[PDB]
């Protein structure tokens, strides 16, 4: 039986960067780092970076959808959405078509989002703001 | 501050087949069904299977190493495993690091993983034997 996400690794073309990225702009706990890859922590998720000469930077255009999703305060949601585009982190999306998220990319086009908001609490939206042909179990 | 992965979405080209996976083979739990998309959960863990055009379905040597890991017991690996050789499903990898892990492919080429252990005990592991250039922080 499956019972959560043991962790999330992404392949990074330039390691330096992107732990860069991860632990000093959105504040992720380094606990490791070797010639090629990184160990770091966001709450109970395990992230792994690993440097990956396939890795290309993506620009978002020509990747689908897959995406990777942070949880937020609803306190904290807007100054760190804000700090991040005065930081000059590209984007990949506007229109808030799943509630309350920001929408950027890392160094290699990584997809990733800001959200505020459990699955319940997404589900219960939905109930009143449906998806077309949405249905509940 | 981020707290923790709120969501993973993966794009799917046919959404049938991708919710049979996961709901039906990977046993995750369905919440909800729409006309270009779904989501279920596993554990803490909430997915989001997002019907793409855009999506590939891509062989393993033509993507990078990002994959997403699931959480098993070391109990439940082999008989898990077991399943997925029953019904078809390729595997990208053989394991060669600490924990059982098992690389498998969704039908878009998704690369999966199910492994048993935690953050913790990796790091435990590379403390007595360290990746090359290792540092802890
Ligand atoms: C470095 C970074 C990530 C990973 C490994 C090594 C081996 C297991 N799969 C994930
Ligand atoms: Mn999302
Ligand atoms: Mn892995």
């Amino acid at each position: 039986m499956l019972s959560g996400l043991n962790h999330l690794t992404l392949a990074v073309s330039q390691l330096a960067p992107s732990v860069a990225f991860y632990q000093q702009l959105l504040g992720m706990t380094l606990h490791a780092r070797w010639d090629s890859g990184a160990y770091l922590s966001c709450g109970d998720l395990w992230l792994c970076l690993s440097l990956d000469p396939q890795r290309r930077v993506t620009p978002p255009e020509e990747s689908d959808y897959t995406h990777y999703a942070f949880s937020i305060s609803e306190a904290d949601f807007a100054s760190f959405a804000a700090r991040l585009e005065a930081a000059g982190v590209a984007v990949w999306k506007l229109n808030r078509s799943e509630g309350a998220s920001h929408y950027f990319l890392d160094p290699d086009g990584h997809k990733l989002e800001l959200h505020v908001g459990s699955l319940a609490q997404r589900l219960a939206a939905c109930r009143e703001q449906p998806y077309k042909g949405m249905v509940f179990f």
